[PDB]
């Protein structure tokens, strides 16, 4: 079996950490709320055994997403607090996002309002962009890699994928994993770069606005016949402007889509209204933002 230690120590930093509440297993790693004994503090705690790390590829893998999340500090990326091991376990101390992720909300609430989106694709982007002046492109945006901590406020979490552009021009042949929202550049296997997180966020933004995936099927490869293609369609009651900007997302030719730095000055953002704020409400109801 071998259990996961109740409290956990960190040997350099000399901080205690008592393990509280189970949030959930993704893949290798169990997840756990955890306390600063001293400071009771709250974070999230990744802890992966190391019994599933026994290939080399695995742990150089797990060596890369740590070295890219550590280098990274910014509001709308889950902040990197540290990591430690013994002989049995790896230890990740991450912020805490104690509303889960918008995959969750998208499960409840579907198609979001106008605002909404546009507060959530605000946030998404600004923390995207932070990456991509970082060179580094995250590959696997999605709802499920999108926090959102008590205020809700989106924290992109999940470096699993990422990779770091070393030089000018280069074009990554290598991904070892599978996105959700796969740009088809990476599908055919041309040769990719930071285009790839917009495509992404095309997506997300489509999802948020219609409340389904735009190239969904029953089959993955399927899927991928309709991302080659660039099979889809927006409803006729998505505004224009937004369908618009979707559609610039969603081209096959990566040079033709918008930077990650263009845009939030597209007509979507610049002329649409964009809370300061969501009340937490917006988990379950749908905001009327009135005036009263
Ligand atoms: N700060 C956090 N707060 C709460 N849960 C977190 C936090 N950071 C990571 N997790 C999670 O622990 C899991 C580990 O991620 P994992 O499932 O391996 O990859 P993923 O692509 O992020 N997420 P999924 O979309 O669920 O496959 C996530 O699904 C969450 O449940
Ligand atoms: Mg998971
Ligand atoms: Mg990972
Ligand atoms: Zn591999």
């Amino acid at each position: 079996a071998k259990e996961i230690p109740e409290v956990l120590v960190d040997p350099r930093s000399r901080r205690r950490y008592v393990r509280g509440r189970f949030l959930g297993k993704g893949g290798f790693a169990k997840c756990f709320e955890i306390s600063d004994a001293d400071t009771k503090e709250v974070f999230a705690g990744k802890i992966v055994p190391k019994s599933l790390l026994l290939k080399p590829h695995q742990r150089e893998k797990m060596s890369m997403e740590i070295s890219i999340h550590r280098s990274l500090a910014h509001q709308h990326v889950v902040g990197f607090h540290g990591f430690f091991e013994d002989n049995d376990f790896v230890f990740v101390v991450l912020e805490l996002c104690r509303r889960r992720s918008l995959l969750e909300l998208h499960k409840r609430r579907k198609a979001l309002t106008e605002p909404e989106a546009r507060y959530y694709l605000r946030q998404i982007v600004l923390g995207c962009q932070y990456l991509h002046r970082n060179r580094v492109i995250h590959r696997d945006l999605k709802l499920g890699n999108l926090f959102l901590n008590e205020d809700l406020e989106v924290k992109i979490g999940d470096f699993g994928l990422a990779t770091k552009v070393e030089y000018d021009g280069e074009r990554k042949k290598v991904l070892c994993g599978t996105p959700n929202y796969i740009a088809p550049e990476v599908l055919s296997k041309k040769g990719h770069s930071f285009e790839v997180d917009v495509w992404s966020i095309g997506c997300i933004m489509y999802t948020l606005l219609v409340g389904k995936p735009p190239f969904e099927t029953s089959c993955l490869k399927e899927t991928y016949l309709r991302i080659k293609k660039n099979e889809y369609s927006i409803p006729k009651h998505i505004n224009p402007v937004a369908a618009s900007l979707i559609q610039k997302m969603l081209q096959t030719d990566p040079t033709a889509r918008p930077t990650i730095n263009e845009l939030l000055n597209d007509e979507f953002f610049t002329s649409g209204y964009i809370p300061a704020r969501l009340p937490i409400t917006c988990l379950t109801i749908p905001p009327r933002f009135s005036i009263a």
